[PDB]
């Protein structure tokens, strides 16, 4: 629905002065500012090489950090894994930029200072977004992780630049989180773990209106049960949301869609990786006792529901994997999907703890997709609207 840098050929390109906001934003260790994790620099240069092979001139934005860093950190390693230098300018906006911009070639990139150096960056404020486009012909959108916020940088210089695009990385993660979902290949299972439903409830009833089976795993099962009159030991429950969980059961129905949750359970006597445990019945908790992961007999349900499915999305983990104890749960699905993705199944990751564990279960190269933004994926797999997709062009 929304045009892309890629319907746009060497014509539209070249000469062309581009500004393109990225996601840049790298962990860095604190004591020497080193970058830990560079896959959001990595996911970036496609549209960068793609603009600069065209001949474009790239005027690179981004923020790195509440704290703000400039840009120096991240010079490098872009410069490396774009195979092109990379002119730093220590503003984005005025004379100085305006001079550097002149001074550049077709196919060559500059990168402008951290844009939230300027308050009116986050105000949205049109006067700065106007002097932001001042040095540029058009605009490519590539930061998924801020199209949440209205921000000059991703929303308001918008308004004076045409066309204005989105870039390969942002295409991507609507194509999935948005596009694979909404007219998605059956049998459609949604997967959701959390600790909490209250922080699950929008992305369940979304995934509701949508797909086949919902396989709920996670602390959050044993508001469930304690919503069906089981006693749930010492595990954490939400009393305030009880009614809601049996509003979810009924919502499931009424739908169309098969609930899932486990039968049985591993306990504990207590949240440590070195507790006793038993494997019981969810109908046969034991007092004092709570439950840590999904158990055996769950998982094999899990894996059968799985085992035809044409699209799958996970947001949480089914237990606490990190105690290895306890882990098998979530090791065991995320395996389960990665074996799904080379059968032709779209397998969809989201949330940081699901990363996490697809980390740790040996599988974050095997899907098809894992969602770079954590915060702009729950929204977009909310179906409310981002303002910095709303203002791209439509194709």
């Amino acid at each position: 629905v929304k045009k892309s840098v890629g319907d746009l050929h060497k014509a539209d390109l070249e000469g062309k002065r581009v500004f393109v906001r990225a996601d840049l934003n790298v962990p860095l260790d604190k004591a020497t500012l080193a970058i830990t994790d560079d896959t959001r620099i990595r996911a970036a240069v496609p549209t960068l090489k793609y603009l600069l092979d065209n001949g474009a001139k790239v005027l690179l934005t981004s923020h790195l950090g509440e704290d703000k860093y400039r840009l120096t950190p991240v010079v490098a390693r872009l410069s490396e894994l774009l195979g092109k230098p990379v002119t730093k300018v220590d503003d984005c906006i005025g004379p100085e930029v305006e001079k550097a911009v002149g001074a550049m070639k077709n196919g060559e990139l500059l990168l402008l200072e951290n844009v939230r150096f300027y308050k009116e960056e986050e105000k949205n404020e049109p006067e700065f977004a106007k002097k932001l486009a001042a040095n540029a012909d058009l605009y490519v959108n590539d930061a998924f992780g801020t199209a949440h916020r209205a921000h000059a940088s991703t929303e308001g210089v918008t308004k004076f630049l045409k066309p204005s695009v989105a870039g390969f990385l942002l295409q991507k993660e609507l194509d999935y989180l948005d596009g694979a979902v909404s007219n998605p290949k059956r049998p459609f299972v949604a997967i959701v773990g959390g600790s909490k439903v209250s922080s699950k409830i929008t992305v369940i009833e979304a995934l509701m209106e949508k797909c086949d089976k919902i396989i709920i795993g996670g602390g959050m099962i044993f508001t469930f049960y304690k919503a069906r009159g089981l006693k749930v030991g010492s595990s954490l429950v939400e009393d305030d949301k009880i009614e809601l969980a049996k509003k979810l059961e009924e919502m499931a129905k009424a739908k169309g869609v098969q609930l899932l949750l486990p039968t049985d359970v591993v306990v504990a006597d207590k949240f440590d990786a070195n507790a006793n445990t038993q494997t019981v019945p969810i109908t046969a908790i034991p007092d004092g006792w709570m439950g840590l992961d999904i158990g055996p007999d769950s998982v094999k349900t899990f894996n059968d529901a799985l085992a035809d499915a044409k699209t799958v999305v996970w947001n949480g983990p089914m237990g606490v994997f990190e105690f290895p104890k306890f882990a098998n749960g979530t090791v065991s699905i995320a395996n389960t999907l990665a074996g799904l993705t080379p059968k032709g199944c779209i397998t969809i990751i989201g949330g940081g703890d699901s990363v996490a564990a697809v980390e740790q279960a040996g599988v974050a190269e095997k899907m098809s997709h894992i969602s770079t933004g954590g915060g702009a994926s729950l929204e977009l797999l909310e179906g409310k609207v981002l303002p910095g997709v709303a203002a791209l062009d439509e194709k």
